[PDB]
């Protein structure tokens, strides 16, 4: 068996639970237990998440600490993203589409 991690280009569908600093989650996938999907690499997800997610493969948590500059930045994502807030994401990869 040779498992396929991903890579660049990749369509990727991602259980995430974003946090901040103080601890609070923000966002998550889990309770509505909607996976993300969208096309790694495109500048479709944050600039955090195109750099970090590559390599992992399915069934894989990852942790990335990501300070604004590549996440929304000073403008922030409001109600639930401050400007300039570092995010604290626990991602987990369910399915690459390229292996079937």
């Amino acid at each position: 068996g040779s498992p396929i991690k991903s890579r660049k280009g990749d369509v990727l569908h991602m259980h995430y639970t974003g946090k901040l600093e103080d601890g609070t989650e923000f966002d998550s996938s889990l309770p509505q237990n909607q996976p993300f999907v969208f096309s790694l690499g495109t500048g479709q997800v944050i600039k955090g998440w195109d750099q970090g997610l590559l390599g992992m493969c399915e069934g894989e948590k990852r942790k990335l600490v990501i300070p604004s500059e590549l996440g929304y930045g000073e403008r922030g994502a409001p109600p639930k993203i401050p400007g300039g807030a570092t995010l604290v994401f626990e991602v987990e990869l369910l399915k690459i589409e390229r292996r079937t």
